[PDB]
RNA sequence: UUUUUUUUUU
């Protein structure tokens, strides 16, 4: 299929809600919700994909646009719209599919389009319903049936779950498609399912198999994706709407990003306690920030350390994969509203979460993918605001920062070397109650997450590893101190002969 | 001794 580029520019004519509304293309009662949220203006995003979405040309949208620079109104506005358009067809039946790679982001897109009804009660009709694991299939599906909605919002699992048992009572007339964060949807473990959901739209559509028009947001694409994106694209024509120039770095450049380097690892968790200590004092409390951190084990290990040392002084929130959904919503909410506190997650919060004003976005070790350094960031400096990013990193990791470079072009300005003293790792360890197998557990993971990206970041695999398994020893407070496994549990890791293994673990059996 | 997410509360 065509792809037609329609790169960044310069000197083109403002699109503003007032001059949709006097060209037609928005309707009045959209007009009025929006303007009721009284932004400045339209963002560049928003002002250049609303009009396309719209036309009556047969074609599939793909959106490029910076973190935090309003890409959910971009979709929905135009969506609601095609409601109004079409408002007496198929009244009861879903028009609109949204799909988003984290339950929390497919709740929070529900939440705008609430915020959206909220502004102009006589959109309430176009209604909305969220389909997310860890909530109750019955009492969703009863929502579906009592509001028979247009709007259909989820994450991949749930909604084939929902679409092999109920296609045809609500899909039948679906005419949109969204993949938000659509490059983290297009990649392993979630392509097949796009493409089973894809599918299954595109055979039960009462017009046509290619009636569906798919739309492509996110911070991260480029030309690459539409093929990834081949078998789910139904149009003729593809256009890329870019408000980000060919060659300039993906990252927010309102970010002011810096790296600290540490010789070892366990290194980066004494360097960002003394970093949020700093913040506390200086900005009086007055600190809201987000620490991101490799596997849910140690992300639960840092909140046990952040919350014997700043428990005190801030809100010490964990969100990651393993914590309730309930409870997830519940601390998402919270994190919205709260002026400070300290959010500790895994990449479960890097993509999509807009937490109003948090002041810095914190890094241990490196993301589970190169585009979620881009993501992670992205956490602050929204809708206008200013913000700074602080990567924690060891040596062993530099590799990390030079990929960074080679494949995005983004070069990190302010680096500087971290080295602790022997007061910081005293006053961090000797609060830590797990016990041994506790540590062996967390560091293990470690392991197994950092052997996953050797390849990507182009680590060393004989020094990075190694040095990540030394974790234990420091930990433990003796660094000749190796990890004890079994036999066959090294036989597992596929270790057994090599001198890596040898240097990472002790077969105490 | 589940590396990040992602149905199985259908
Ligand atoms: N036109 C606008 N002007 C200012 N802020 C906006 C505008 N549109 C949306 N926002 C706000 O910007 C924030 C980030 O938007 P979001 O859609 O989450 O960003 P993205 O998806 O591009 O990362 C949200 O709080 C949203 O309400
Ligand atoms: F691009 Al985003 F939250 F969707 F930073
Ligand atoms: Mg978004």
């Amino acid at each position: 299929s065509k792809l037609i580029h329609v790169p960044k520019e310069d000197n083109s004519k403002e699109v503003t809600l007032d001059s949709l509304l006097e060209e037609g293309v928005l309707d009045k009662e959209i007009h009025k919700a929006i303007t009721r949220m009284e932004f400045p203006g339209l963002t560049p995003v928003q002002q250049k994909t609303i009009k396309p979405i719209l036309s009556s040309e047969d074609h599939d949208v793909i959106a490029r646009a910076k973190t935090g620079t309003g890409k959910t109104f971009a979709f929905l506005i135009p969506i609601f719209q095609h409601l109004i358009n079409t408002k007496f067809d198929s009244q009861y039946m879903v028009k609109a599919v949204i799909v988003a790679p984290t339950r929390d982001l497919a709740l929070q897109i529900e939440a705008e389009v609430k915020k959206i009804h909220d502004m102009n009660y006589g959109l309430k009709k176009y209604a909305c319903v969220s389909l997310v694991g860890g909530t109750d299939f019955r009492a969703a599906m009863n929502k579906m049936n009592k509001l028979r909605p247009n709007i259909v919002i989820a994450t991949p699992g749930r909604l084939i779950d929902v679409l092999e048992k109920y296609s045809n009572k609500f899909f039948r007339f679906v005419d949109y498609k969204v993949l938000d964060e659509a490059d983290r949807l297009l990649e392993i473990g979630f392509r097949d399912d796009l493409e089973t959901i894809s599918g299954i739209l595109n055979e039960k559509n009462s017009k046509s198999a290619d009636n569906i028009k798919t739309l492509l947001f996110s911070a991260t694409l480029d030309d690459k994706v539409q093929k990834l994106a081949n078998n789910i694209m139904n149009k003729k024509e593809c256009l890329f709407l870019d408000t980000v120039d060919k060659n300039e770095p993906e990252a927010h450049e309102r970010i002011d990003q810096s790296v600290v380097i540490s010789e070892k690892f366990a290194n980066s968790i004494f360097a960002a306690v003394e970093h949020i200590k700093k913040q506390i004092k200086e900005r009086d409390s007055n600190y809201k920030a987000i620490i991101f951190a490799p596997t849910v084990k140690f992300t639960s290990f840092l909140c046990s350390i952040l919350k014997n040392e700043f428990k005190k002084d801030l809100p010490i929130l964990e969100f990651h994969g393993k914590i309730t959904q309930n409870k997830r919503t519940s601390l998402v909410k919270r994190f919205k509203k709260d002026e400070s506190g300290i959010l500790v997650c895994t990449d479960v919060g890097a993509r999509g979460m807009d937490f109003p004003n948090v002041h810095e976005v914190l890094q241990i070790g490196v993301p589970s993918e190169l585009a979620n350094y881009i993501h992670r960031i992205g956490r602050t400096a929204r809708s206008g605001k200013e913000g700074s990013s602080v990567l924690f990193i060891c040596k062993d990791e530099l590799p990390f920062v030079r990929e960074l470079e080679d494949a995005k072009n983004i070069v990190i300005a302010k680096q500087e070397k971290y080295e602790p003293s022997e007061e910081i790792k005293s006053e961090v360890l000797e609060a830590v109650t797990e016990e041994p197998e506790d540590i062996s557990d967390i560091v293990i993971s470690l392991i197994s997450s950092y052997r996953s990206c050797i390849k990507e970041y182009r680590f060393s695999e004989r020094r990075i590893l190694p040095e990540i398994a030394s974790t234990y020893g420091v930990l433990l407070n003796d660094p000749q101190l190796k990890i004890p496994v079994s036999r066959r549990f090294l036989d597992k890791l596929g270790l057994s002969r090599s001198p890596i293994g040898k240097a990472m673990f002790e077969i105490r059996d």
